[PDB]
């Protein structure tokens, strides 16, 4: 039978203002003989009407996949309102019903470390800086990095990792010159998330 | 019928009194009467030393081959080879896995004493930096004191524009036992180290 999966926003979809956050309704395996699906929307159990459905797109399994998007409110998403799909398909004894939100645990605020490349790193011509984020919660979260109060590509950021606290952490790295580290230029760690304040805190590096 | 196709732990294969073992899994398959039968290949030339685990269904019926692979030929990325046929299935479903491709680049092992912030806390992190190896196969641990360290984290290995990967792993310790001059250690594990080790340490200075 058709089965349907409910997807979240993605973490800086939720985190910045000028992105857009959407809960994401899949369903696959759907028959040649029941091919319609019928999608309902309700935000803390009200039906809403503007959600943007996709015409089913046969696979190359030889079943349908169709796709419902809505639109969530920033601030609902933050605030912890729940969004359930409902699907109807005549393959179903019964409808779906599938619900998401924001994740349920008590919100932690991240704790940010700045860490200067390693003394045995300092024979080479390259140079790692590094931001440890810490004690997090949820896993939601966004990392970048500045130079001279302007935004610096080339950093690389590791996935959140489970700690045993139940938070998370997760490290970020800027790699440079080694020349660059050593004319005293400072380097800047941000990183945004629902539990600071202004869901935004920086620390910054520099050569000591 | 779906066929997956697994790769050994990096331990196993990297440490000669260990056993690598390749795992062809089977789901899907039906409960009425259909049975399985398997072809193991290796570059082409099949083998029969696969070693069926028995079954076990749960609720709602998989088969299991396991093949125990030789250390040199998985190191040397031979594809190993899971056919599958079955009644419910069009012709055999095949499935290969192989060492990443391509040269292979050793890590460089850096470690990093916490933050001077986190300093003003009960318990410090202890950082150590696995820097562009390819490919990502690979075992982080912790020692202290001649022995193993479990309270550590290690991230997944990320891929950098090098085409090689990089990981951090965290070892959390109480500030007092940091601040009496102990000695701890990052041991990694990879192919492209010298007898697949290395170690680096950290203690206060
Ligand atoms: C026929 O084809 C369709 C389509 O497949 C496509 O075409 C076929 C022909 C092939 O070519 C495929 O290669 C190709 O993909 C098949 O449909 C697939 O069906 C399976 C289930 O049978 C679905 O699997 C689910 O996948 C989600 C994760 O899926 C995301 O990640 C996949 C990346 O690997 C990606 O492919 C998916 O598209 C999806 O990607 C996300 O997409 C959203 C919206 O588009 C986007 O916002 C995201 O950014 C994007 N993410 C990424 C990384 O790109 C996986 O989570 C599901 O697992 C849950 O459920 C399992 C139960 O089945 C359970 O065991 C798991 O543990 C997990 O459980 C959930 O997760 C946690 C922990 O359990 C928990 O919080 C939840 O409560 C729990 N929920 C549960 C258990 O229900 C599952 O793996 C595929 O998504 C789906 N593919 C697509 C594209 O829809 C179809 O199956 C084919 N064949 C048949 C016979 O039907
Ligand atoms: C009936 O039930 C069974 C039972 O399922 C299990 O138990 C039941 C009770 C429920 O709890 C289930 O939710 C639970 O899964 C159902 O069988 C499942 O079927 C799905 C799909 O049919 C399979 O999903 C795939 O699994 C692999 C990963 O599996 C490992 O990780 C699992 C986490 O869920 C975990 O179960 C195990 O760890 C598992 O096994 C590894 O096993 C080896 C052997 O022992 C072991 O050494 C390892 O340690 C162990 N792993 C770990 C971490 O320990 C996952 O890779 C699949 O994703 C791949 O396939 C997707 C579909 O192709 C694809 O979209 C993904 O991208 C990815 O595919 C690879 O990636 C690319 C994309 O880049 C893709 O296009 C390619 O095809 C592919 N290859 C390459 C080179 O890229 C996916 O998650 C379940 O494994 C299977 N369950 C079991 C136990 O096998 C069954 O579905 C039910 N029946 C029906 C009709 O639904």
């Amino acid at each position: 039978g058709p089965s349907v999966f409910l997807f979240p926003p993605k973490p800086k979809d939720t985190l910045m203002i000028s992105r857009t956050p959407e809960v994401t309704c899949v369903v696959v395996d759907v028959s040649h003989e029941d091919p319609e699906v019928k999608f309902n929307w309700y935000v803390d159990g009200v039906e809403v009407h503007n959600a943007k459905t996709k015409p089913r797109e046969e696979q190359y399994n030889s079943t349908y996949r169709v796709v419902s998007v809505l639109t969530v409110l920033h601030q609902d998403w933050l605030n912890g309102k729940e969004y359930k799909c409902k699907v109807s398909n005549k393959a179903l004894p019964a409808p779906i019903e599938k619900t998401i939100s924001k994740a349920k645990g008590q919100p932690r605020e991240p704790q940010v470390c700045t860490l200067p490349p390693s003394r045995d790193e300092l024979t080479e011509n390259q140079v790692s800086l590094t931001c440890l984020v810490k004690g997090f919660y949820p896993s939601d979260i966004a990392v970048e990095w500045e130079s001279n109060g302007q935004p610096e590509n080339n950093y690389k950021t590791t996935p959140p990792v489970l700690d045993s606290d139940g938070s998370f952490f997760l490290y970020s790295w800027l790699t440079v010159d080694k020349s660059r580290w050593q004319q005293g230029n400072v380097f800047s760690c941000s990183v945004m998330h629902e539990a600071l304040h202004n869901h935004y805190t920086q620390k910054s590096l520099s050569l000591s």
